[PDB]
């Protein structure tokens, strides 16, 4: 099926990763309670994936190696693509603030959605489930 709302079940090093996005204080002290889901909806071999939290809902639409803005309700951009390979998400993204990549990546496991997320470094993974 694959096509779902699905929300955040679990997250790790997830304000450790924000900390290190130079986020701020702040912002964090609400991501700590914020969340974070998809409302996934795949069609003709593409993705509407409807990214959200407290912050503010995001659609994130593309169809296979697609390039696209993202932008934080604080004040931030991000820019990244995405595509699809043995059924799971390999994705990128950018800051152009401070110049650095970030290396995102979705699955669909166990009627779950896996993420993980990689901040020059920093291994952060989110788990989401059905709902």
């Amino acid at each position: 099926a694959f096509d779902s709302t699905w929300k955040v079940d679990r997250s790790e090093n997830y304000d450790k990763f924000m900390e290190k996005m130079g986020v701020n204080i702040v912002k964090r002290k609400l991501a700590a309670h914020d969340n974070l889901k998809l409302t996934i909806t795949q069609e003709g071999n593409k993705f509407t994936v409807k990214e959200s939290s407290a912050f503010r809902n995001i659609e994130v639409v593309f169809e296979l190696g697609v390039t696209f803005n993202y932008n934080l309700a604080d004040g931030t951009e991000l820019r990244g693509t995405w595509s699809l390979e043995g059924n799971k998400l390999i994705g990128k993204f950018k800051r152009t603030d401070n110049g650095n990549e970030l290396n995102t990546v979705r699955e669909i496991i166990g009627d779950e959605l896996v993420q993980t997320y990689v901040y020059e470094g920093v291994e952060a993974k989110r788990i989401f489930k059905k709902d």
